[PDB]
This record gives C-alpha cells, sequence and structure tokens, in this order.
DNA sequence: CCAGGTCTCGTCCGCGCCACTCGTGTCCAGCG
DNA sequence: GACACGAGTGGCTT
DNA sequence: TGCGGACGAGACCTGGA
C-alpha cells in the first residue's frame, strides 16, 4: 500500500476501534466506511487522493495518477457506484462549470455566445457568462459541459465522515502509517463529544477557524473580520444550548476539544484582527469580553491582558484604565512567564513616568517581581551558528541549538515514565497519541504529583551517573517512538544526550524539568536557543542569541533569570 | 540654548508544510 | 495572435 | 505563538549658538 492509503487505514482503523467514538456515527455513516474498506485498493488509494485535493471538479484528463492504475477510467465507474464520485452526470450547477473550464476554453465559449467582451480576467469573463445565464441558460450550459468534458468531484456526504474521521484522530499525515507510536494504555472515561450533532458542531466551528487562519495567510482582512462577526454572532446562539455546560465540567485538557474552545480561539483571532484593522476600541472591548469568562481557554489569558494593556496604553492613550487593566492581570493567577513580566514592565515604566503622578499610583499596592539581570556578552563576526563558533573558540567544545526543544527533549527522557503512566483518566485517548492529552496543562502536575515530585527530587538528589543510567534506559525504550517533548533528531546520538544532562548537572535539569511539568505551554517558550559546554570542565552556559534587530522577549528573560537562579551561568549573546 | 541627527525602546506585521508544475493577466513588438 | 514573464492557486508530500 | 523584519516617538546630546 502507497503511504496515503496507509495514513488513511490507521485514522479509519484508529476512529473504528474506539466505541465512544462510532457512538457519534450513524448507522448509514458507517456504511460508508464499510463501503469504503469493500472497495478495490485501487479505488482506496483513489479516493484518499481525491480526499487530499479540493473539493471541486478535476478534468479526467487531468487526473491521471500512475500509480493507482495505468488508466483511471473504470476505478472511476467503481466508485461511482458506491456513491463516492458523481461523474459529468450530475454537473447541473453552471458556476462550477465556469470554474472547471480554462481559460483558454473560456475565451472559445465566449466566442460561441460573444455578447460580451471577448478577452480579459478568468474571473470577469464568469461573471459575464452567469450574467448571460441569467439573461438560453441550457444551451450555454450544455456548450459548457461539452467542452470542459469529464469531471468528477468527492461526493460531500462520504467526504463529510472521512473528514470527521480524520479530525476525531488529529484532535488527539504524511508518515503516519509508518511511525510507530509509545506504549500507554488507552483509557477514556468521559467523552469529548457528547452527541453526534456535537461532532458536527465541532466540525463546523474548526471549518470557521480554519477559513478564517486562511483569510489569515493571504492577508485579506476584511472577509476576516466579516467572518470573525458571523462567527460570534453564532457562538452568541448555542450558549444556552445544554451542550455547552456538559462541556464546562469536562477537565481542561478534554475541555480543549469543545465547540466553546474553538469559538474563543476565534474570538481571539477577532481580536487580532481588529488590532491589525486599527480598530482598537473594539479590540478592547472583546479582549475584555474574553476575560469575562474563565472557562474556556485559560491559558491565553496571559496574551489576552498584555493585549489589553498595550491596547490602552499606546493606542488608546488611557492611562487610569490601564493601571486597572494592569492591576488585575498582575492579580490573575493564570498569566505566566512572559505576559506577567510584560504588565509589570509596564507597571515600572508608567510609575516612573510623567502624567502618571495626577492619581494614587497604586503601584505601591502592585507588587513588585523583578527578573534578576543577566550578563549580556557582544560579539562581532547563520547568527546562531556564529555565536557557535564564538563559543567553541572559548573553553566550552559542544554545544545544541535547541531552541527550547532541547530541554522538552531532556524533559521527556527523563520523566516519560512519569508522562506516560497508567492510572491517569482520559490523558490518553486512542492508540495514536504523541503526548499525554493533559500536557501542556496544570492538571499534568497535579494528576502526576507523587510521583512527578519523587522523580524529580531524585534527579535534584542524582550523581550523574544515575541522570545517565536514566537517560540511556528512556531512550533505548523509546528511541523512534512519537512524542511532542522529545525529538529525536534534537541529539545527534544518545551519547551526546548522556554527555548532556551529566553537564547540565541533577539540580539545575531538576528544576528546569520542574517548570516544564508545572505548566508546559508557558515554560516551553524563551528557553535559551544555545547550550554549550565542555566536556572536560563539565561548566555549561545556556546563551540566548537575539540579533541586533530582535531584543529579549519577556519569556526568555524569565527563563534567563530563573536559569540563573538554579545555578546556571547565562548570558545573551549580540552578533553584530 | 538649541539643535537636527541619532538611539532605543515599544510596537506592528507577515508567516507560522516547500519547492514545483501549470493555468492566467497583461503587455508588449509587430501587425494590420 | 503571440507573449513572455511574473504571480497565484493546487497538489503532492518516502 | 515565536520568530525575524520593519515603523516611529520620545529622549537626548551635542554642534552650534
Amino acid at each position: 500500500h502507497p503511504y496515503y492509503l496507509r495514513s488513511f487505514l490507521v485514522v479509519l482503523k484508529t476512529v473504528l476501534e474506539n466505541e465512544d467514538d462510532m457512538l457519534l456515527f450513524d448507522e448509514q455513516e458507517k456504511g460508508i466506511v464499510t463501503k469504503f474498506y469493500q472497495l478495490s485498493a485501487t479505488g482506496q488509494k483513489l479516493y484518499v487522493r481525491l480526499f487530499q485535493r479540493k473539493l471541486s471538479w478535476i478534468k479526467m484528463t487531468k487526473l491521471e495518477y500512475e500509480e493507482i492504475a495505468l488508466d483511471l477510467t473504470p476505478v472511476i465507474e467503481e466508485l461511482t457506484n458506491a456513491g463516492f464520485l458523481q461523474t459529468e452526470s450530475e454537473l447541473q450547477e453552471l458556476s462550477e462549470v465556469l470554474e472547471l473550464l480554462s481559460a483558454p476554453e473560456l475565451k472559445s465559449l465566449a466566442k460561441t455566445f460573444h455578447l460580451v467582451n471577448p478577452n480579459g480576467q478568468k474571473q470577469q469573463l464568469v461573471d459575464a457568462f452567469l450574467k448571460l445565464a441569467k439573461q438560453i441558460g441550457a444551451v450555454i450550459l450544455k456548450r459548457a459541459k461539452a467542452l470542459a468534458g469529464q469531471s468528477v468531484r468527492i461526493c460531500k456526504g462520504p467526504r463529510a465522515v472521512f473528514s470527521r474521521i480524520l479530525l476525531l484522530f488529529s484532535l488527539t499525515l504524511v508518515n503516519l502509517g509508518r511511525m510507530e507510536f509509545p506504549s500507554y494504555t488507552i483509557n477514556r472515561k468521559t467523552h469529548i463529544f457528547q452527541d453526534r450533532d456535537d461532532l458536527i458542531r465541532y466540525a463546523a466551528a474548526t471549518h470557521m477557524l480554519s477559513d478564517i487562519s486562511s483569510a489569515m495567510a493571504n492577508g485579506n482582512w476584511e472577509e476576516a473580520k466579516e467572518l470573525a462577526q458571523c462567527a460570534k454572532r453564532d457562538w452568541n446562539r448555542l450558549k444556552n444550548h445544554p451542550s455547552l455546560r456538559c462541556h464546562e465540567d469536562l477537565p481542561l485538557f478534554l475541555r480543549c476539544f469543545t465547540v466553546g474552545w474553538i469559538y474563543t480561539r476565534i474570538l481571539s483571532r477577532f481580536v487580532e484582527i481588529l488590532q491589525r484593522l486599527h480598530m482598537y476600541e473594539e479590540a478592547v472591548r472583546e479582549l475584555e469580553s474574553l476575560l469575562s469568562q474563565r472557562i474556556y481557554c485559560p491559558d491565553s489569558r496571559g496574551r489576552w491582558w498584555d493585549r489589553l494593556a498595550l491596547n490602552l496604553h499606546q493606542h488608546l492613550k488611557r492611562l487610569e484604565p490601564t493601571i486597572k487593566c494592569i492591576t488585575e492581570g498582575l492579580a490573575d493567577p493564570e498569566v505566566r512567564t512572559g505576559h506577567r513580566l510584560s504588565l509589570y514592565q509596564r507597571a515600572v515604566r508608567l510609575r516612573e513616568s510623567p502624567s502618571c503622578k495626577k492619581f494614587k499610583h497604586l503601584f505601591q499596592q502592585l507588587p513588585e517581581m523583578a527578573v534578576q539581570d543577566v550578563k549580556h556578552v557582544t560579539i562581532t563576526g547563520s547568527v546562531e551558528e556564529l555565536a557557535l563558533a564564538h563559543y567553541r573558540r572559548s573553553g566550552f567544545d559542544q554545544g545544541i541549538h535547541g531552541e527550547g526543544s532541547t530541554f522538552s527533549t531532556l524533559y521527556g527522557l527523563l520523566l516519560w515514565d512519569i508522562i506516560f503512566m497508567d492510572g491517569i483518566p482520559d490523558v490518553f485517548r486512542n492508540a495514536c497519541q504523541a503526548f499525554p492529552l493533559d500536557l501542556c496543562t496544570d492538571s499534568f502536575f497535579t494528576s502526576r504529583r507523587p510521583a512527578l515530585e519523587a522523580r524529580l527530587q531524585l534527579i535534584h538528589d542524582a550523581p550523574e551517573e544515575s541522570l545517565r543510567a536514566w537517560v540511556a534506559a528512556t531512550w533505548h525504550e523509546q528511541e523512534g517512538r512519537v512524542a511532542s517533548l522529545v525529538s529525536w533528531d534534537r541529539f545527534t546520538s544518545l551519547q551526546q544526550a548522556q554527555d548532556l544532562v551529566s553537564c547540565l548537572g541533577g539540580p539545575v535539569l531538576s528544576g528546569v524539568c520542574r517548570h516544564l511539568a508545572a505548566d508546559f505551554r508557558h515554560c516551553r517558550g524563551g528557553l535559551p536557543d544555545l547550550v554549550v559546554w565542555n566536556s572536560q570542565s563539565r561548566h555549561f552556559k545556556l546563551v540566548e542569541v537575539k540579533g541586533p534587530n530582535d531584543r529579549l522577549s519577556h519569556k526568555q528573560m524569565i527563563w534567563l533569570a530563573e536559569l540563573q537562579k538554579l545555578g546556571a551561568e547565562v548570558e545573551v549573546c549580540h552578533v553584530v
């Protein structure tokens, strides 16, 4: 079987094997799945290939895939009987015929009925024939279909079922069959989706969010704004619908996969575009409304407070609301790492600024958390490779451009037993899960608290050999197994990881792992990019490399201060 | 004492799967 | 009529 | 969300006065 068919079959079997997931699908949808199974291998390959393509008609001349078959003409018939593909006979909607027609063939069609400018843009000509059809339409359609040829569209019905299956799988695509996943007991005690309609709703919400992200990428913002507006209108409805209340009681990691969560991320994208369209007052209204709920996306409350403060300060030029927003944001426990530092820095800059005296300062009430200053080194001399070269010139001999993946890899290696341990409900729902589902959530440290603290303390008091024994044992058992935390390409060899942990030492590594385990989402970003060590000296310098243009991020400063606190010498290498 | 150039911090913005084949918009030199 | 560039979408991606 | 590029606004001095 080819790669795409293997991946699709893996997804299909994964969704089949979970009984709760198939509780969602109706009888005819399971019939469609079985119909897919009772097809030729060539037919399955063809349908997967068309599934990767967009839901538009494809000219039969363009469709040919030599590997699936020398000739696709029968396979098309086979899929046609089952209801998977609709051949030319169903092409009764004229707009898609025009889109199917090639532009030179558009010119030919305009010649056939030259009631309109012969030449021009494809969109313009298509609008022209569409107007012409409205004002003879049967003959126009007949000639259009005749000149187009034979085309096959992936039927909406079956494609919807396979799309929901893919959504369920990726919820928890080229190398899917080849990559093997780690060993862990599959245990789901709650249902991410309660009813089939709920998955339909989740599919609709994710489709809307994907449309808004496509508008993000294309740079089109007005359509993005109206899409976000209708999304907000939709989420204004269905709020009273009992489905949401059941979804609230869900754990945070499982609540991530809910209609409300996707609509809240859509609202966040609306905040981003509103700032992009410079409708800053509306962005402030949305951000204040976003923080009015504690239920959905508590993880992103930091960006909401930071953006609210920045909007009220430098883009609405109001100080009194800014003081309140900074104080409230620092008061919310959910803010971590960079955003807390950003709000603090805003508060301190306002404190030692003119025109802030007018009101009671309220920063006397505000806590004073100060990032420890880190040593800054500037070398003159691909900037990160240059920094590696400069440190190689120093006493240090080796180093790895971790970019935060090195600490994630070490943490995953040294805590793999706890990361994938059993006895935790719903944190592994499918046989295909690269990472435990409760990771990137505060529930990770709480649920695993005894063993997590035990292993973290052990690493804290671990001799270098014990860390090396643990890293060696875990790597041998799990090399290759998929894991979001562990990047196997990140370390050249297991000996490299052994040398790294031993050089880093048990305490500072234990602290880094503790921070990554308490809240991985906020602590993962901002780690120093470059870690350098000398094998003989066993001395390490963790270096965050920032070019002349870019300055230290708030997360980077927080992590550098924390790493210096743990006993690591950290400097920021500027290469000018 | 006043500058006008410079700095530096704060902020916005584009992308956030990649080169790759192929249908397209336009114009551009001739063409009548 | 060609047209020759770029751009863009779409497809494929072990 | 994390980058790496941009912009500009207030400081700010010092050359010149």
